[PDB]
């Protein structure tokens, strides 16, 4: 039917779509905070700050980690799908410069590890493109989505 087609456009688009697009948001969000975190635990002078602050950065590259995993599991086949495997690929990519980062931090200080994640840009880089791409595919999704719901509203005009 015309009507259950616009019920189940719109189920789609709220129950699918949109959480997608809010999830990555704030994923992105999450991962841009967490990466300035990493910055901003350079000018740090008190080791136990320091440590107390890799130890928050970590809780929240686990959160990312996490929230991209169950992210992964909603993604549709085709440029999604392909998109979150390259992102999960620079997400390892770049939580090894990380762990490595943080590792340097702990033990040499802020002068040897800010290099780390001034090199390695190009890893960082990738990741937030594939957010990016991720977030474009998905704004292309809602607004698909509500040309959809907007075309089979037709029928009430019928
Ligand atoms: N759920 C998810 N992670 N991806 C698919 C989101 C867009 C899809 N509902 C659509 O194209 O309508």
């Amino acid at each position: 039917s015309e009507l259950d087609k616009i019920q189940s456009e719109l189920l789609n688009y709220t129950d699918d779509t949109l959480p997608a697009m809010e999830n990555v948001d704030a994923i992105k969000d999450k991962m841009s905070y967490w990466r300035r975190t990493q910055f901003a635990v350079l000018p740090m002078k008190d080791e136990a700050q320091i440590r107390q602050t890799i130890e928050r950065n970590n809780r929240v590259q686990a959160e990312i980690n996490d929230s991209l995993v169950a992210y992964g599991k909603t993604v549709w086949p085709g440029e999604e799908e392909q998109t979150f495997k390259r992102l999960m690929g620079n997400w390892n990519a770049y939580t090894a410069v990380t762990d490595q980062f943080n590792q340097t931090l702990l033990t040499q200080g802020a002068d040897d590890a800010y290099p780390i994640l001034a090199n390695s840009l190009s890893t960082f880089e990738a990741l937030e493109s594939d957010f990016t791409l991720l977030i474009g595919i998905l704004h292309q999704a809602m607004d698909s989505n509500k040309v959809q719901i907007l075309s089979s509203v037709k029928t009430l005009n019928s």
